RNA sequence: UCAGGGAACUGAAACAUCUCAGUACCUGAAGGAGAAGAAAGAGAAUUCGAUUCCGUUAGUAGCGGCGAGCGAACCCGGAU
RNA sequence: UGUUAUGGCGUGCCUAUUGAAGCAUGAGCCGGCGACUUAGACCUGACGUGCGAGCUUAAGUUGAAAAACGGAGGCGGAGC
RNA sequence: AACCGAACCUGGAGAUAGCUAGUUCUCCCCGAAAUGUAUUGAGGUACAGCCUCGGAUGUUGACCAUGUCCUGUAGAGCACUCACAAGGCUAAAACCUUAUGAAACUCCGAAGGGGCACGCGUUUAGUCCGGGAGUGAGGCUGCGAGAGCUAACUUCCGUAGCCGAGAGGGAAACAACCCAGACCAUCAGCUAAGGUCCCUAAAUGAUCGCUCAGUGGUUAAGGAUGUGUCGUCGCAUAGACAGCCAGGAGGUUGGCUUAGAAGCAGCCACCCUUCAAAGAGUGCGUAAUAGCUCACUGGUCGAGUGACGAUGCGCCGAAAAUGAUCGGGGCUCAAGUGAUCUACCGAAGCUAUGGAUUCAACUCGCGAAGCGAGUUGUCUGGUAGGGGAGCGUUCAGUCCGCGGAGAAGCCAUACCGGAAGGAGUGGUGGAGCCGACUGAAGUGCGGAUGCCGGCAUGAGU
RNA sequence: UCCCAAAAUGUAACGGAGGCGCCCAAAGGUCACCUCAAGACGGUUGGAAAUCGUCUGUAGAGCGCAAAGGUAGAAGGUGGCUUGACUGCGAGACUGACACGUCGAGCAGGGAGGAAACUCGGGCUUAGUGAACCGGUGGUACCGUGUGGAAGGGCCAUCGAUCAACGGAUAAAAGUUACCCCGGGGAUAACAGGCUGAUCUCCCCCGAGAGUCCAUAUCGGCGGGGAGGUUUGGCACCUCGAUGUCGGCUCGUCGCAUCCUGGGGCUGAAGAAGGUCCCAAGGGUUGGGCUGUUCGCCCAUUAAAGCGGCACGCGAGCUG
RNA sequence: CACCCCCGUGCCCAUAGCACUGUGGAACCACCCCACCCCAUGCCGAACUGGGUCGUGAAACACAGCAGCGCCAAUGAUACUCGGACCGCAGGGUCCCGGAAAAGUCGGUCAGCGCGGGGGUU
């Protein structure tokens, strides 16, 4: 997966706000190749309608 | 400075004890200073040895609706 | 730099508030005055200095266009 | 002795004031709370929760996954408790068939949640000791409940988000809604939400439709041959529907009831006969009559017609007080609306170039850490509060000095520094005075119906 | 203790229901044993249940009280013997801001019941509680201000508390102020405005039925759908360093759910006079008696003598 | 576990329970018999208990048949819901994404698995 943020944090729960920073975001814009393992797919999952999911 | 008489606000988050204080104030007497003073004492060593003042002991002993809070003296150092 | 025309944008300040342009408070304008300090050998901690398993003096004393002396006493040092 | 439910002056006295007001220089780092429990407590205190700073530990924190255990709401169900509908049955209860409702019912029972382990993963916190706090009036919205008229910018809890302490774009305007979290500079760029006739930036864009209402741009029960699209009967050139000429029956004023009611106030049925036909009957009508047409029948024409379901858009139902409107202009030859595609505008978001700050690792300078600089990365909204570095004012000690060809103070200015602030030059002035290090402070102001003084407005009233 | 509480815990309300401030020498410890409610059939005073008997019987009963969970291989129901309804402790946890609170293996001293394993530091559990201060009683020998005693004190145990406004301001305590005073608050009221609309006002839907006959000329049971914001209120948002309050008088102006004039449809409309609904606010809408009145009642007239809004319009305009 | 059955005791603890029916007897079990006292029923040795045949298998029991009742219980579609995204003034409602019941239906079964002792295969 390669995971890109593209809607802001703000006015969103707690948990993906977490999500966010563990998947290691800092500003909408960013992005980074990530791991295909359960728990990171979980983490783009969870999080899903805030990242683009390139493929 | 001593003496005769002697508050309340206030504290204790109320209040009557207690606190504020024997302070504030009134009055009497006095001096340059007063007051105190030569032991029917303090202390626990069979010790010190008139009075007063500073240090300390001690915020200890203790007092207290044992609450708020109040608070010694001996010893020891020094003025004399 | 000054002044100005036209355009865009634009809800004094403070206080008190859940919320102030607010038809909520304060204030005519300027100048000057105007508010977290001082003390206690008090407690508690940060930083720093001197000594360091030891560390300090208080009152006073004598000198002072200067500061030494002064261990009475206090703090470490055994707890329950 | 010009304001007596207790005179006036001085004094205790800076009474107390858990209340109100005020609280003065700068830049930088983090950054709340409006909760729980207790309180003669409820606009106040204590403790904890939440902030900060230091020291320690130094990944235990975060998220997401897998595994395992626990929970009974939603739903459902009716096997118990209580309630409840049709029937049977029986000498009403239980019993049986059919049928139901439950916050305080449950035979059942998710989603989710929570504890613990591990991390198979990616993160970046946590915890413990100690100094300093502030906060203990919250608010709206969604979702789940109660309270309340399933009223309220209502009230009380749960839970998420934002405001509070949050600027920027959007929603005309507008705390909290939507998109987004502002280190500083830049006439640079791509986007979010929202938008692209003109008032403002951008397609009066493209394709297939919908509504004529200005719907759009203030509601409903309900009403209607207003349109669009799907479904059902239906009834039918062997010539219907609507229209037209003509007909219309005999029993029977059908029996019943009535003061009577003869197809038509109300009980009972709704059969017979002829026929091509004509039903004891539509509605109107009288005191019943009567009269007027219908269903059933033929010609004349010649193609469809008729009636319920659904839905899409729209019409009526839709009356309030200063003068109207969708923000306006104006819009149907769409700037309205359903679906679809694409381009552009659009924030202080993301990007570009430049620079500063924060923390960290990497370098060296240094006899030490500590601190400076240099890199790389990182950070940099902010109210109460905590932490850091500094500016300025007087006084004092010390250093270098300065001044009548002229000090301080005053006045002007396009310079300098990251700020507090500093300097140069000129004018005024007429005598004391800068800069630097260190020390002490009655040390910095717009607020206090502040204090003293000066001068304004009302007004030449 | 139930429900609210949104399947962990926790969680408010002057939200919905209900109990406690005890009780038991045995309703305890231990050791044995029995097992319920209830229906049916059949049986004596009985006759409804109840006593006896026989079948069925997850218990639909019981458990001292309120409920919930729990429970028959018993915590349910009898009898024997005992006292643990004990002392000295207490690993480890639950729970609380603290203070309290709860559960608890194991150790010792001594015991109880059982043949024995073993069980026992109160009762199936969850309410039956109250700091500390001051004092009472039994015990103990720790202090005891020169010494030894003694008073007194301390340590153990234990009694006294609707201190229930039940974390309790004192040993000891009620009302009144329109004679009032100060500090504050729009944190919270009365006026008005705002939000809401139960209530109030008006409109529409259905049509039983009244209307000789005929539901709709009129009127409309029961029940339903909306509007207005003029009532009484609910809420409590600005205002308590001041938004003057009822009525009148003066001045007006606006809405229309029109009182009168104007135009119409239907009528159960002969004409005259009315009724009713539709359209329509141009203008007009009298003077008095009673009452502060607003209202309303009445006199005498009128085409009519409308209903509301504007801080229940208008006090820096007057009245009072 | 050579084949069987019987008795005791487990795991499991209703898809292993009930009922209706049949099988078993002198190995085992039970009924049955007497029981003064050991010990005993708040009256009854019914039950506890002591001493034993015969007789029986009727009862209780064991086993076997059966599924009429129980108990078990799919799938499919639905209820509901974590997450995302919308509607209606409101009561309420919807789309996309996973999770996913309860009831009912199909059908499922009257267990299965141990240890030990007894007696049989004339
Ligand atoms: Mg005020
Ligand atoms: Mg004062
Ligand atoms: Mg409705
Ligand atoms: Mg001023
Ligand atoms: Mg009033
Ligand atoms: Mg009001
Ligand atoms: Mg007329
Ligand atoms: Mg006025
Ligand atoms: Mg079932
Ligand atoms: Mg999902
Ligand atoms: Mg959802
Ligand atoms: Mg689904």
């Amino acid at each position: 997966m390669k995971i890109k943020l593209v809607r802001s944090v703000i006015g969103r729960p707690g948990n993906q706000v977490k999500t966010v920073q563990a998947l290691g975001l800092r500003k909408i814009g960013d992005s980074r190749e990530v791991s295909d393992t359960p728990a990171v797919r979980g983490m783009v999952k969870t999080v899903k309608h805030l990242l683009e999911v390139q493929e």
